[PDB]
C-alpha cells in the first residue's frame, strides 16, 4: 500500500466532471476544479488545467497526471508549512500518509483548524488523537473516510484499507 493506492481507494475515479460530496465540480481522481457553481467555469478551469479543449471529459492518463502532480503539490505544501511540517516530521512512514490524504482532502487551510490534535500526534498519543480528530465537521461530514484515516493515525498500519 502507499499514498496513490490510498487515494485512489478514497477519491474514485471519475473521467467526467462531476460534483463532490461539498457540491462542488470536481473530476478525475479527487481534483477539485471549482468552488463556483458555474459549470462554464469548470469547464473552463479543467480546459486550462490540461492544456486542450476537454469538454468536461479527460482519459485514464490525464486523471493520473493531474493526481500526480497534485499529491506532490500536497506533499510539497506540507513541508513549506511551519506548523506543518514539524509534526509530519516527526511522524513514521504510515501515518505521513495519513497527514497527506487529510490535507489532499481538505487543503493547508482545512487542516490548520487541526492544532490541538497536530499536537498530540506530534507528541504520539495516538488514542487521544484518534478522539480529538473525530470531533470535527470533517469526520461528521465523511465518517466512513474519516474513520480509515483516524484508524490509520491511531495505529500506524494499513488494516482500514486492508
Ligand atoms: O493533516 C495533518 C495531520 C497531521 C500532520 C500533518 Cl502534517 C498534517
Ligand atoms: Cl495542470
Ligand atoms: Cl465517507
Amino acid at each position: 500500500m502507499n499514498i496513490f493506492e490510498m487515494l485512489r481507494i478514497d477519491e474514485g475515479l471519475r473521467l467526467k466532471i462531476y460534483k463532490d460530496t461539498e457540491g462542488y465540480y470536481t473530476i478525475g481522481i479527487g481534483h477539485l476544479l471549482t468552488k463556483s457553481p458555474s459549470l462554464n467555469a469548470a469547464k473552463s478551469e479543467l480546459d486550462k488545467a490540461i492544456g486542450r479543449n476537454c469538454n468536461g471529459v479527460i482519459t485514464k492518463d490525464e486523471a493520473e497526471k493531474l493526481f500526480n502532480q497534485d499529491v506532490d503539490a500536497a506533499v510539497r505544501g506540507i513541508l513549506r508549512n511551519a506548523k506543518l511540517k514539524p509534526v509530519y516530521d516527526s511522524l513514521d512512514a504510515v501515518r505521513r500518509c495519513a497527514a497527506i490524504n487529510q490535507v489532499f482532502q481538505m487543503g493547508e487551510t482545512g487542516v490548520a483548524g487541526f492544532t490541538n490534535s497536530l499536537r498530540m500526534l506530534q507528541q504520539k498519543r495516538w488514542d487521544e488523537a484518534a478522539v480529538n480528530l473525530a470531533k470535527s465537521r470533517w469526520y461528521n461530514q465523511t465518517p466512513n473516510r474519516a474513520k480509515r484515516v483516524i484508524t490509520t493515525f491511531r495505529t500506524g498500519t494499513w488494516d482500514a484499507y486492508k
